[PDB]
């Protein structure tokens, strides 16, 4: 079975880079803290105990109040008066960092206002090896370089907002089935392990880990652990991920939290990197944590070292100082486990005070703009014949499919938007937030047409097949929409236990195009989907006449196709991954049932970096619509490309510090006047002997045999060859080449290109194209722009697993430029570099 | 079993008062037809076999177009790009004279455009005998003054935009059930013969002629005669109803068509008063007719005298010149029965050339604004706590019922309206139209929250009350959305035969209401229906805090009812019919099982005039929200009642016009390809008999023709009749009334000052309504509201006498804002 190598001592932080302020605040205060207090900082008090989905106990003591983490990476879940942002993948559709950057920015604000103050997201695992994966959709894309631009730049709009962001899920967390094991039970799957993701190094290096290396460069300040398994260590204790790659080799210096029951260890995670466990429990409310009590008996007891939970205490202030959440401090304004406006302070025991819980503070300013400008201009136009935009002057549109209407149970009406009906804007699980207001297609083109006194109907039963034929017949147009979702594994619609059982559309949505199709001429196709779905059997009907894919795109939906649609915004997404003929096309299959007996599932990478694209362009697949392809209501030309040479570190660690004083047990033995709430997670110990305050029925047992080797070395440590800078050694993110082209608007209506940059890096085993550069250019008719955009050492680099570090290897380089993964009229050789 | 006794010749008609010009038209034109031209004039064409739900063959020698008649009292039926206007009931509501006069006009319009030259509407038949009745919604109220007022001005809009208007149903069919034999067998029943209404003279004059009377006066150009009997004698043969009450008494002008499978005999139809047959054949494509060819033989033979058959060609050319449509003249632009540009000209056979049967012309003009006007207008705020109007500013609103969101199926996804899914807009049957767009409550009040910034949903399934629980919990206001619906009786949604079961919500309505209020204390309810509906469960429940009955207000729904509910309007509709605590109150039960056998189901109409208000008066029983009762967001004062006193015998002979000659002149024209069940009015051969196809031609014919259905003798003129709507002195002023009414409040909009009488005499209601207006008043502005009372207004019909009398009996005059709301009383001075 495959094995995950031990790497150890955990790195202890150093003020690296832009850290060095927040770093130096976080040592002075946490070197004013008893044992208990740095306990504190590092668990969560509970499930359900206090207001948010994870939240820490903080330091009453030294005012620094308890830290309230909260979903999700679309906006904020399980509160009111929040927006729904469209989905991450939708931001990867845009192609565009200042959009990515603002709705961070408008997201932090709102996470701000609620009192909360570390936002869970956004998220670049799963990266997308599977297209029908259950929670790509959170995400961006399955390409590392367009990925970790967009998720380094939602994180700088969030945290320069004030709130700490979390990069999740940290790692190859890449599909849902079997990633708990209480979960897989409930599914009738019986496992002794949660599913191990097993993968070369020089895959993770230049798939998974990339845009993790781009997030903890952009200062991002937490990271989240994952659920699943890599090489069959947890990912919440996996010392080779957490330890070497992300601490060493990333240079990270925020702290790591578990995903909410990816802590399975005391002593083992808090050796192997880990930081913070949520929600603090070791299943939700059991009373017990493996850290909490444990933790303090487990530095008193000497097993763990004092440096190690120092060093978890100063990345978790280092973090909250460094977006300055002290200046921004207010206790959660609202709870996540009840409306009501008063109720009992710890919800789960109903204990405590009784007193106001939810404030129903709006926090919402005017975002609702930034959403729906983000969904018009990431809705990808895959096909047009001249059928849009539309004029206004369509005498008779038929409005078709339950995908334009309203879902019959409210907008929120499914917990955790569990369901598919009526229009999809939100795909489900914790990645979710409340609507405020969704409004439907259906709601946005009738008022559309009512303005042009036109006549418009909206039929939403997709088995309603002659009432469809009967009003296509009639129609100018007939907008048919449909849909297919997924989710978070621990929901399951119609069977698809999070991840999806096929990439066909659902509610019979061939079927309504085809109905449609066979009786009107101008039938457009929009798809609302968490990925890319199968169109082979009606996209090339001589009636389809346009077909437009916008992802998820929360509150605005209507609106936003509206004014793509209605020729408002000319459309200027790009799709983030490919159309494949078939399921087939993508490879990389889920792993669907027990290939281990009853021990964990194994899930071997066997594809390398082959995931979509790059797949299909190995096996020499034609896509239907290819990574990066989409349309616009103007023409773009591409010329001129030309090529610039240009003119372009620590070697060991100071040894592990320690901050502040440990005393006897009795120092941290539960205060006698403190009523301890039922379920909640403290720091403290019932009494000064250790065995039976720890209730641990392995205390004390072979312990020297169960900390690995290196895990207590405090030394100074050698610093990795990729290592020493933020996101990788320095000289990785040297720029080596300068790369120039024209690009030009050849039509008749201002529009967007995204100007797109790949490179060959050569080699038998090499990716023919990678994307390494784009951005996206305005420009009005007949205006040009030169588009510049610099190749660092990084871009041009391949892992070299002998080396341990990035190597630019000897096969010739070349650059492309064009419009998408397929369309790339100019190509350079790239002279040699290093 | 009840008997309807002959009064026969039938009457001819005479250029009486404003028909003058357009009978002397129709004389100089007729005289120039030949027999089988005026039979043509008579005789629909045979059902779907050109474009119209009714069309005739015209008379091309003379330039006369085919008579095009299409449904329906509330919009264009069958067609495309027209639009769909709120049903009568709601026109009733609004209580406001000038809005159904424009609702006629705008539809007039748009009916003209098309190419048709006869709607089939407006409708005060039913009048509304039982709440629960399939088509009392077609027509206005259970009032008769109400409904004859508003009646006659929809005819008049209707009439000046140049098509003729067509009164309807003539009269007593006042259910659905046992209407048709066809029908009740599809339902399981075995009858012999439709239903027979049985209903004294008192009554019917006094309560379901009275709009006809008022119909006849505003110069209505056609009626339409009913599928049910009365007294056992079907109503398109009737010659009590057709050749005396509507003919002779109320001097009716215009000509008499059948209701769809209503005709029933040739010779015995056309004796007893009918004019016109539709859509012409005996049952749909049968390729037979009662008239067609059996009219021109039954003329030929003597059976019929011509001076009959000249009157039906007098009458239906003097209705179509009196509106002026010979000078709009066009073929219909569009087909009834398919969408499709092209197709066959003759639709049901599939026959004739092959061309455009669709124009797609687009007759809707600026008319959704009367419509959603009059939607707002029609909107009775029955109930409201200081918590109308909305400000905008609340800050989570929930939108809660399937009558608030869309019909999964399309606005028109339901053939003839017939479900209840979504908002409901249009009840179902003949009596409806396609809409252009259905603008839903959730649509227009997610808009107007969304304007304000605020937070809003729509729950749109009724047993999802979990989810109506936990979000009406959360929210500033909830607005519940409830309806119950019935239409005309081919179509039954959840075994409603038509008629109504119960006067029960639909769809766990009331289950909705309460888990809403259970949780919310502020919670508004809308009902759109066709009639009263049973509230008593809920109506009182401290956190319901206002109630709207809306009706069924056609395609700007929602943006009416947002006008209502934000305050851009202020409702100053009145209820046009009682809300009674239980069905029993309204008492008037439907005829629901045989009665008679397999024969004819008998309806006797045994309370006589005590229907809606006037029988729960009479058992002393008290509404929840009685007849006239509607709020506003001012108030009204009415003062200072006033009351001051005001200061041919027999016809000529039956005309002929022009000749009648052999039966060879009759004989199918040799060149003519006849195409397959089209009716034509001419015969096989010279052989009448064979030609007729009639088994029973020739046989006994002397013993079934009654007493004088021959005579073309001059005749005297009836007591009551000599004029329109009756004798002309029944309209002299007889009394003036006058109050002051003056608006107390804060906010300008309408009152409805409402005037009743008390005639006097141990069988009279209690009050009567008599009078109405619709005044506008800014905040503290005043009015004197002025009318009279007619000789008609203080009479009660008068069996002996035959004749409208005002009785010994002392009257009073009562006026206020509802039949149970009249401050202002006093007796009347004797007049006579
Ligand atoms: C001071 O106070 C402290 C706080 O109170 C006290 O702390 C207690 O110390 C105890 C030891 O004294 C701890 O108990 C022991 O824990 C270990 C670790 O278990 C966790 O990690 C497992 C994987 O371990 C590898 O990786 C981690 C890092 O991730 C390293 O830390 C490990 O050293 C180890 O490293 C090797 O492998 C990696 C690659 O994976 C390499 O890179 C390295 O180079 C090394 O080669 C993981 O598998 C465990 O998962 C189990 O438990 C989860 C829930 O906790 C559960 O979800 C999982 O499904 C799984 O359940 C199965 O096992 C558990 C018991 O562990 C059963 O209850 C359960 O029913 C299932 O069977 C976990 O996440 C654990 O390995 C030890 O148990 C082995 O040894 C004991 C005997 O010593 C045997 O009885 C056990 O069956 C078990 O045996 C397996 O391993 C043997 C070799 O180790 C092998 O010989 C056997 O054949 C067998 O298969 C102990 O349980 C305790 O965790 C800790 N408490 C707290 C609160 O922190 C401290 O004692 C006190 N100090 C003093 C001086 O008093
Ligand atoms: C009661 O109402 C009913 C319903 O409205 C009335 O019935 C309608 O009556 C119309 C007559 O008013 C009759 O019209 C015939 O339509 C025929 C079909 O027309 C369509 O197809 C043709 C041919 O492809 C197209 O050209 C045309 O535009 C239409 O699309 C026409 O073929 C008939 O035309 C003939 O008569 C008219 C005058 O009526 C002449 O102007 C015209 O030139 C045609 O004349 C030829 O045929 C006639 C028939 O006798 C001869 O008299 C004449 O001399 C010509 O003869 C030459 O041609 C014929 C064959 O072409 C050939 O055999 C011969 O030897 C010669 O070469 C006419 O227009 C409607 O069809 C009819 N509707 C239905 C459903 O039946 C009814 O009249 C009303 N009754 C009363 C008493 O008012
Ligand atoms: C007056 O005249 C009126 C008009 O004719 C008469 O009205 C009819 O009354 C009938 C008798 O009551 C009604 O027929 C009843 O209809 C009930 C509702 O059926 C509809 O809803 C259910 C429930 O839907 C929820 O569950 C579905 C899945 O279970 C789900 O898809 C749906 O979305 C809903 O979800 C919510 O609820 C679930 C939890 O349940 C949640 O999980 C979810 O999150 C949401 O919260 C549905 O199953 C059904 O298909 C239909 O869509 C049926 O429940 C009744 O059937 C029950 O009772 C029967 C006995 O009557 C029995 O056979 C059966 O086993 C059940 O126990 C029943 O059919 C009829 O609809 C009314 N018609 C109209 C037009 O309103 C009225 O009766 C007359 N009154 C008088 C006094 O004469
Ligand atoms: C790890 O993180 C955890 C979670 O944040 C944190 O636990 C919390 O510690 C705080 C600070 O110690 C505890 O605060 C206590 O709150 C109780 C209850 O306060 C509410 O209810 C009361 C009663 O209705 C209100 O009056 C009050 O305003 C609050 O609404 C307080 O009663 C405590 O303060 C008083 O009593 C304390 C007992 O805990 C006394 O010890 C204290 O000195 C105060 O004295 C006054 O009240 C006394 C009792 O009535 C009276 O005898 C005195 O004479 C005097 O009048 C205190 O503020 C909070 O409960 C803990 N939360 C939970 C869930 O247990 C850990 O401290 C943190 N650990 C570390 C090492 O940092
Ligand atoms: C600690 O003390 C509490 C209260 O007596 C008890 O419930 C709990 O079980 C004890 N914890 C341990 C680990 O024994
Ligand atoms: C008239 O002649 C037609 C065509 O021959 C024939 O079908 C029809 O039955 C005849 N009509 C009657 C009443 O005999």
């Amino acid at each position: 079975l495959a094995f995950s190598p031990p790497f150890y001592p955990s790195p202890w932080a150093n003020g690296q880079g832009e850290w060095a302020e927040a770093y130096q605040r976080a040592v002075a205060i946490v070197s004013q803290m008893t044992l208990d207090e740095k306990v504190n900082l590092t668990t969560g008090t509970g499930w359900e105990l206090e207001k948010c989905v994870g939240q820490t106990g903080g330091v009453p003591r030294l005012n620094i109040g308890g830290m309230c983490l909260q979903d999700s990476p679309l906006g904020i879940r399980d509160s009111d008066y929040n927006s729904a942002f469209p989905a991450g993948v939708n931001v990867a559709a845009t192609w565009d960092k200042n959009l990515a950057y603002l709705r961070g920015q408008a997201m932090g604000q709102e996470f701000s206002d609620k009192g909360i103050d570390v936002q869970l997201g956004p998220a670049a695992g799963p990266l997308g090896r599977s297209p029908d994966g259950g929670r790509n959709w959170e995400g961006f894309s399955p390409d590392p370089a367009l990925t970790g631009v967009l998720f380094a730049e939602t994180i700088k709009g969030i945290q320069d907002a004030g709130v700490v962001a979390t990069a999740k899920h940290y790692i190859l967390n890449e599909q849902e089935h079997f990633r708990q094991v209480a979960e897989a039970a409930g599914y009738g799957f019986n496992i002794s392990d949660t599913i191990s993701s097993n993968v070369d190094d020089k895959t993770i290096h230049e798939m998974y880990l990339w845009p993790f290396a781009d997030a903890v460069r952009a200062g991002v300040g937490a990271i989240m652990c994952s659920y699943n398994q890599i090489n069959n260590s947890y990912g919440c204790q996996n010392s080779y991920t957490l330890n070497k790659l992300l601490k060493a080799e990333l240079g990270f210096q925020g702290f790591v939290m578990s995903d909410w029951g990816a802590h399975h260890s005391g002593v083992g995670s808090a050796l192997a990197g880990l930081d913070m466990s949520m929600p603090g429990d070791i299943t939700f409310d059991s009373a017990t944590s493996f850290w909490g009590t444990n933790l303090t008996i487990a530095v008193l007891n000497g097993t763990v070292p004092q440096w190690r939970v120092d060093d978890m205490a100063v990345r978790i202030m280092a973090a909250y100082y460094k977006v300055g959440r002290d200046r921004l401090y207010q206790p959660p304004n609202f709870s996540s486990w009840t409306r009501d406006e008063y109720g009992f302070k710890y919800f789960y025991p109903q204990e405590g005070p009784y007193e106001k819980v939810n404030h129903f503070v709006n926090v919402q300013r005017n975002h609702s703009e930034v959403i729906r400008k983000l969904g018009a201009d990431s809705t990808v136009l895959l096909k047009n014949n001249n059928a849009l935009p539309l004029t206004g002057k369509e005498r008779k549109v038929a409005i078709l499919g339950e995908d334009a209407g309203s879902n019959s149970y409210g907008a929120n009406g499914c917990s955790d938007r569990g369901c598919d009906n009526g229009t999809l804007a939100m795909a489900w699980g914790s990645g979710t937030a409340e609507f405020p207001y969704l409004v439907t297609p259906e709601q946005a083109i009738q008022a559309e047409v009512l303005k042009h006194k036109g006549s418009v109907y909206a039929i939403t039963d997709n088995w309603a097949l002659s009432q469809v034929e009967t009003l296509a017949k009639q129609a100018s147009v007939s907008l048919v929409f449909v849909n297919s979702d997924a989710g978070e594994g621990y929901i399951s619609v119609d069977g698809n236990e999070g991840d999806r059982n096929n990439l066909t559309l659902w509610k019979n949505g061939d079927n309504l195009i085809k109905a449609a199709a066979n009786n009107c001429n101008n039938t457009i196709v929009v798809i609302h989907s968490v990925g890319p779905v199968l169109v082979d059997e009606w996209y090339d009907h001589p009636n389809v006449t346009a077909i437009l894919w916008a992802g998820l795109p929360g509150q605005e939906s209507g609106n936003s196709l509206a004014d793509v649609l209605y020729g408002r915004v000319n459309p200027g997404a790009k799709s983030p991954f490919t159309w494949g003929k078939t399921r087939e096309a993508y490879g990389d299959y889920l792993v669907r049932e027990l290939n281990n007996g009853n021990g964990a599932p194994q899930d071997d990478f066997s594809e390398g970096v082959f995931i979509d694209y790059r797949g299909f362009d190995k096996r020499n697949e034609t896509p239907i619509y290819e990574f990066g392809h989409g349309l616009s209501y103007t023409t773009f030309n591409y010329s001129g490309l030309h090529i610039q040479v240009l003119n372009a570190v620590a070697t060991e660690t100071g040894a592990a510090p320690t901050f502040g004083q440990v005393g006897n047990a009795s120092d941290y033995v539960y205060p006698e006047g403190l009523t301890r709430i039922s379920k909640f997670i403290y720091p403290w110990l019932n009494s000064t002997d250790l065995k039976a305050s720890s209730g641990d029925p392995y205390y004390g047992v072979d312990t020297a045999e169960h900390v690995p080797e290196g895990a207590t070395d405090g030394s100074p440590q050698p610093v990795l060859p990729a290592g020493g800078g933020s996101g990788g050694n320095p000289r990785l993110y040297d720029e080596l080449i300068r790369v120039s082209v024209t690009v030009k608007n050849t039509g008749r209506v201002a529009g967007d290109a995204v100007p797109q940059l790949y490179v060959s890096l050569g080699g038998p085993n090499e990716p023919k194209v990678v994307l390494r550069k784009f951005d996206r250019l305005t420009l009005k008719p007949s205006e040009e722009t030169v588009w510049t955009t610099t190749l660092t050492r990084r871009d041009l680099s391949n892992w070299d697993v002998a080396a341990q570090d990035w190597v630019i290897t000897s096969y010739p380089k070349k650059v492309h430029v064009g419009s998408s993964s397929r369309q790339l009229p100019l190509h350079a050789a790239l002279p040699k570099v290093q």
